[PDB]
């Protein structure tokens, strides 16, 4: 069959009666926890804490939504009290951890991973844009919210901000939630998200990766850097050299001309204009090798 129906208890204990140790981090509503199944399998959970009914749209989802780059729902809680959210736990984390930590020592992402992980995420972004009932809008894309397989293949999670659409092409008002760093002008400007606000998302997103920087980062600014991913990364046209703006993990790795793709095609995707912006299947194809030399002026 499938979705799976589970009763709150059978899942406390799952995750060890919730909190503590458990904490994978303080969520969008509520918190996330790893636990297991009693058969075997690592999952985490979303726990929600005091409008809404986010959730039920996180939960038929499935119904609409399926794609392995698109992190799949195994089941949720409901109980007439507060409501859960279980998906596969992701052996490898976030692309932030993965950037933003690691423990002990833990490696970094090397650029051919880097590459895999803008291809695949692009892809399960374009798939909700294009192929599925209602448009999807994720509203919440960044490093944070892409995961890791076992093989480091991305999988977009965190399905709280989805909106379906219909509405034809455009907009979905509602109101601006996210953090700073991800947000398109027009969104913030004008209330309004569409899928051109998920390409900005996912276009700051790339910077990440490619940077190992937040997008908004007051340690920038503690010196006579700019508070914002962009503007910093925009030293590249004037300052020359990559190099300094570059992931410093990297150095090994990547080809000069390598990075210089991904940057335009991040570059691209957070253009003030959300028209000359491209689709992510535009997007995909860039990545794929189809028609990026000349997409701009
Ligand atoms: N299925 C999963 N498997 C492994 N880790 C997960 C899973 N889901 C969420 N996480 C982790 O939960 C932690 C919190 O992420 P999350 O709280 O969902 O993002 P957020 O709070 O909404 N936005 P941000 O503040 O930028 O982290 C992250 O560091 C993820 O690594």
């Amino acid at each position: 069959g499938q979705l799976k129906r589970f009763s709150l208890r059978e899942l406390q204990v799952a995750s060890d009666n919730f909190s503590n140790k458990n904490i994978l981090g303080r969520g969008g509503f509520g918190k996330v926890y790893k636990g297991r199944l009693a058969d075997g399998t690592l999952v985490a959970v979303k726990r929600l804490k005091e409008g809404e009914l986010q959730f039920q749209t996180e939960v038929e989802m499935i119904s609409m939504a399926v794609h392995r780059n698109l992190l799949r729902l195994r089941g949720f809680c409901m109980t007439p009290t507060e409501r859960l959210l279980v998906y596969p736990y992701m052996a490898n984390g976030s692309v932030a951890s993965c950037l933003r930590e690691r423990p002990e020592s833990q490696p970094p992402l090397d650029w051919p991973k880097r590459q895999r992980i803008a291809l695949g995420s692009a892809r399960g972004l374009a798939y909700l844009h294009d192929h599925c009932d209602p448009k999807i809008i994720h509203r919440d894309v960044k490093a944070a919210n892409i995961l890791l397989d076992e093989e480091f293949e991305a999988v977009v999670g965190d399905f709280g901000l989805a909106k379906l659409m219909d509405y034809k092409d455009t907009h979905v008002t509602t109101a601006v939630r996210g953090t700073i760093g991800h947000i398109a002008p027009e969104y913030l400007s004008t209330g309004k998200s569409s899928e051109k606000t998920d390409v900005f998302g996912y276009g700051v997103m790339l910077l990440e990766l490619i940077t190992g920087q937040r997008a908004f980062d007051l340690a920038r600014l503690a010196n006579d850097d700019d508070v914002m991913l962009l503007d910093w990364v925009k030293g590249l046209l004037k300052e020359k050299k990559l190099e300094a703006l570059v992931d410093v993990d990297l150095q090994g790795n990547y080809k000069d001309e390598e990075v210089e793709q991904l940057i335009q095609v991040a570059l691209l995707c957070t253009q003030s204009s959300p028209m000359e912006r491209p689709k992510m299947s535009e997007v995909v194809r860039m990545l794929e090798g189809d028609g990026l030399a000349e997409r701009w002026e």
